C-alpha cells in the first residue's frame, strides 16, 4: 500500500496563498514513494492544477451526483475532470455535520464519481456523542456499508477516518485509538468485501498531524497515510509527505 | 430601473460550452441600456471572467456565510472576488428546495455578502404546494422579511422571483400573473423598507423566457428583467438582453 | 408560421441511398421559404450532416431521457448535437405503437431534449382503434396534455399529427379530416397553453403525401407542413418542399 | 477458446471521449492472443471503426430484427455492417430490464443478425428477484434455449452472463458463483446443442472487472473473457485485455 498524504486546504486559501503553497511543494525534496494530493476549493481547481507538480494530485472537496443538470451551486465529476483534476473528497466530516449530508446522498455521489472515472477520498467519522456512548463500531459499520454499496472499483478509492472529538477540543486520539479504528475498518473490508480489498485499500487517519508527530504516527499499524487540515497550509506538509 | 438580465448556466456547461457562449456574448450587439450577468459554476469563475467582455458581469451560483475557515466544499464572497467576479446568486430556488436551505441561512449569506462588497441576485420562490394552499403572500413575505433584514445597501441587490408552479406542471403563467407577483413584491418594499428602495430595486422574473415571449414580458409594468436558465445556453440570451 | 417539411428516412436507407438522396436534395431548386429537415438513422447522422446542404436540417429519429449513463443501445440529445445535428423526432407513431412508448416516457425525453437545446418534432397519433371507438379527441388531448407538461420553449417545437388508419390500409384521410384534426390541435393550444403559442407553432400532417396531393394539402388553413415517410426517399420530397 | 474482452461504452461517451479511449487502445501493447472489441453507441459506429486499429472490433449495442422498413429509431445489422462494424451486442441486461425486451424479441434479432452475417455478443442475466427465489437455472435456461433456437452458426457467437443482482444490490459475486454460473451455461450447451459447441463457445463474465481483479478472474474455470462497462472507459481495459 503506497503511503498517501492529502492536504485539504478547506476554505482557507486564496490565489496568493495557493501560489505560495504550490511553490513550496514544487521546490521541496519530496519522497517519491509517497502519493501526495491537495484538496482545493472548486473555484481554484484549474489554477492549482496548472501550477502544481503533476505528480501531486488535486482533489475537489465535494461534488454532486449527476453529470449535468439544473443544480445551481453544484459541480460534477465531469466538470472536475474538465479542470484537469482526477480526485474528489466525498463524505467529508464537515459535509456530514454542518451540511447534514446523509449516507445515502454520499453513496449516490460516490457511485456517480466512480462511473466518471474519478479517484475518491471517501471519509468516515465519529462524533463526540458516538464515542462517549460506545457507538464507534456501529457508526463505522453503517458508514462503510453505505459506501461499499456504491463502490465497484476499490482500486480508485482511499478511505479516511476522523475522530471529531479530537478536532479542536483539547484532546487528541491515542496511538492505540488510531490503530484500533483503522484495524476495525480493515477488518470490515476483509469480512464484507474481500481479503484483496482489505490488503490493498489505503486507510488514512484524518487528524492533527504535523512535523512534530508525523513520523511516529506514520509507523502506526494499519495506517497508510494522512488527511491533514491545518498542516496543509504550512511547511509541515513536506515533513508529513516525508514521514517514512 | 436599469433593465437587468442574468443568464444562469446552472450545472449545464463545461469549459468548451462556456467558450461558445462567451464568444457569442462577446460578439453580440447588446443593448447598452441592459445590465447583463452570467451565472457560472464555481470551478469556471476565473475562466469565464477572463474570457467574457468586462461589461458583462459574472455571478457565482452560491456561496457560504463567512470569509474563510474549515468548510470543505464551500467558497466565500472573498474567494469569488479573488476570481475577479462581483456577483453572487443567493437563495436560488434549487438551493431552497433540493438543498433545503432555510431563510435564516440565506440571510446569513446575504449579510456577509453585503459586508464583503458583493452584488447579490437574491431569489424568491413560490412552490406548487404554496400556490395550491393559497399561501403565496405568506411565503413570499417571509422570504422578503428575511432578505430585508440582511440588506443595508439595496443599491447592490437585485430580486428575482420564480413561480415554481409555472414550470413543468402543465400550467403556464400569464403575463398578468407575472406582473401581479412582481407588483406584490414591489409594494411589500414600499410598505416595509422604503418607497425609495421600492422605486429603485430591480425585480426579475425567473421562468421560461426565450426569444419567443421575451419582448412581450419585458414591457410588463413592474418587471425589470429576467433570470433565465435554459435560454442562457442559446442565442436567445441575446434577444432577452435586447428585449427592449 | 414558416412552411416546414421533414423527410423521415426511417429504417429504409444505407449510406449509398443517403448519398443519392442528398445529391438530389443538394442540387434541386428548393423554395427558400421552406424549412427542410431529414430524419436520419442514428448510425448515419454524421454522414448525412457532413454531406447535406447546410440549409437543410438533420434530425435523429429518437433519443433517450438523460445525457449519459448505463443505457446500452440509446443515444442522448448531447450525442446528437455532437454529431452536428440540431433536431430530434420524439414520440413517433412507430415508437408509440411498435415499441409501446408511453406518454410519460416521451415527456421525459422532450423535457431533457429541451434542456439540451434540441429542436424537436413531437408527434401525435390516433390508431385505427381510437378512430373506430370515437376517441380521436380523447387520445389527442391526452397526448397534447402530456407534451405540454414537458415543453418550456415552444419556439423550438414542431407538432406532427398522424392518422395511422390512413397508413397502408387502402383508406386515405380526406383533406377535410386533416384540417379538422389540425384545427383541433391548434385550438387546444389556444385553450390550454396560450394564444401566442397556438399562433406560432407549426402543425404538420404526417401521412401519405406525394407530388400529386402536396399542393392541395399545403393550402389547408391550419397545416404548416408535412412529416413525410416514403416520399422522403423519392424525387417527390422536392415537390413537397416546393408545395407552396 | 480464444480469450475475449469486450468493453461496452454504453451511453457514456462523446466523440472526444472516444478519441482518447481509441488512441490509448491503439497505442497500448495488447496481448495478440486476446480478441478485443468495444461496444459503441450507434451514432459513433463509423467514427470508432475508422479510428480503431483493425485488430480491435466494433460492436453496435443493439439492433432491430429485419434489414429495412418503417421502424423510426431502429437500425439493422445491414446498416451496422454498412458502417464497417462486424459485431452486435444483443439481449444486453439493460435492454432486458429497462427496455423490457422479451426473449422472443431478442431471438428474432439474433436470428436475423445471424442471417446478415454478424458476429454476436449475446447476453444472459439473472436479476435480484432471480438469485432470490433461486431461479438461477430456470430463467437462464429460458434465455439460453431462446438464443440457441436462433443460432445456426455458433462460430460467430460469444455468450456473456451478468449477475445483475450483484451490481444492483451493490455486492460482488464470488469466484465460485461466477464459475458455477458459467459451468452451468456450458453444460446446457453440451446437453442441448452439442459437445463441440459447448467446447468452442466463449463464455464471458459481465461484471465489475478492473485492473485489481482481472488476472484473478481470468484464471477462473469455464471463463473465456469479460464484458465490462465502467472499466472500458479507463486504462484498466488494457490490463483486462492483457489479463492472461
Ligand atoms: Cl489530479
Ligand atoms: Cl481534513
Ligand atoms: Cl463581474
Ligand atoms: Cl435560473
Ligand atoms: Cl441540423
Ligand atoms: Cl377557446
Ligand atoms: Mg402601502
Amino acid at each position: 500500500r503506497k503511503f498517501f498524504v492529502i492536504g485539504n486546504w478547506k476554505m482557507n486559501v486564496d490565489k496568493n496563498r495557493i501560489n505560495g503553497i504550490v511553490k513550496m511543494m514544487n521546490k521541496a525534496a519530496l519522497d517519491p514513494n509517497t502519493e501526495a494530493v491537495v484538496g482545493c476549493p472548486s473555484c481554484y481547481l484549474s489554477h492549482a492544477r496548472e501550477h502544481l507538480s503533476p505528480s501531486i494530485g488535486v482533489a475537489a472537496q465535494n461534488c454532486y451526483k449527476v453529470a449535468r443538470g439544473n443544480f445551481s451551486g453544484e459541480i460534477s465529476p465531469e466538470m472536475i475532470k474538465d479542470c484537469g483534476c482526477d480526485w474528489v473528497i466525498l463524505g467529508h466530516p464537515e459535509r456530514r455535520t454542518i451540511f447534514s449530508e446523509p449516507d445515502s446522498f454520499i453513496a449516490e455521489k460516490v457511485a456517480h464519481a466512480q462511473e466518471a472515472g474519478m479517484k475518491i477520498i471517501a471519509c468516515l467519522c465519529e462524533t463526540t456523542e458516538d464515542r462517549k456512548e460506545g457507538r464507534t463500531k456501529e457508526v463505522l459499520f453503517k458508514q462503510l456499508k453505505s459506501l461499499a454499496g456504491a463502490i465497484r472499483d476499490w482500486s480508485r478509492v482511499v478511505l479516511a477516518f476522523e475522530a471529531l472529538w479530537a478536532s479542536n477540543t483539547g484532546v487528541f486520539a491515542t496511538n492505540q485509538q488510531v490503530q484500533e479504528a483503522l484495524a476495525l475498518v480493515r477488518d470490515w473490508l476483509r469480512n464484507n468485501v474481500s481479503e484483496r480489498v482489505a490488503d490493498t485499500t489505503r486507510l488514512l487517519y484524518a487528524g492533527s498531524v504535523n512535523s512534530g508527530n508525523c513520523r511516529e504516527m506514520a509507523a502506526l499499524k494499519d495506517l497508510d497515510g494522512f488527511l491533514v487540515g491545518s498542516a496543509a497550509l504550512k511547511p509541515d506538509i513536506v515533513d508529513i509527505i516525508n514521514a517514512r
